């Protein structure tokens, strides 16, 4: 869209929305697909499906606060980017272990699995938009 060869402050706050934007993109259409998958199979467990988004949006929220801090206050390339990244890999690790708890509905990992990493790939944008900033920010 543009350069502008300044501070990033101006600039670099609307591209947030520009990274922002995507995530609701393939993230809002997940929904549908995360609550068909688990209705087919049961929708329960253990509970309600109010621990699909308590369990899902719990992490998020810890997040929600890491996505400002990246358009915000920069600490590198992907500093905050790649330290909240480790999050989402080490977030699952609660979700897999369910099978100590409902192994019922476990069965539904490698269906909605497909959906997991399916994200999890689309997260790197974070560096990569970053990527074409380092130019600058890795020199001085």
């Amino acid at each position: 869209m543009a350069h502008h060869h300044h501070h990033h402050a101006m600039v670099i706050d609307h591209i947030l929305k520009c990274v922002f934007d995507k995530i609701c993109k393939i993230g809002t259409e997940s929904v549908e697909a995360g609550r068909l998958i688990e209705l087919s199979q049961e929708g329960g467990g253990g509970g309600g499906p109010l621990y699909f988004v308590v369990n899902v949006i719990e992490p998020c929220k810890k997040f929600s606060e890491l996505t400002g801090l990246v358009f915000y206050l920069p600490t590198d390339s992907g500093e905050k980017m790649t330290e909240s990244k480790s999050v989402l890999k080490s977030l699952t690790e609660k979700l897999k272990k369910i099978v100590e708890l409902i192994p019922s509905t476990s069965s539904a990992v490698p269906l909605i699995g497909k959906y997991m990493l399916f994200t999890k790939e689309f997260v790197e944008s974070s560096i990569k938009i970053t990527e074409e900033v380092i130019n600058t920010h890795h020199r001085s």
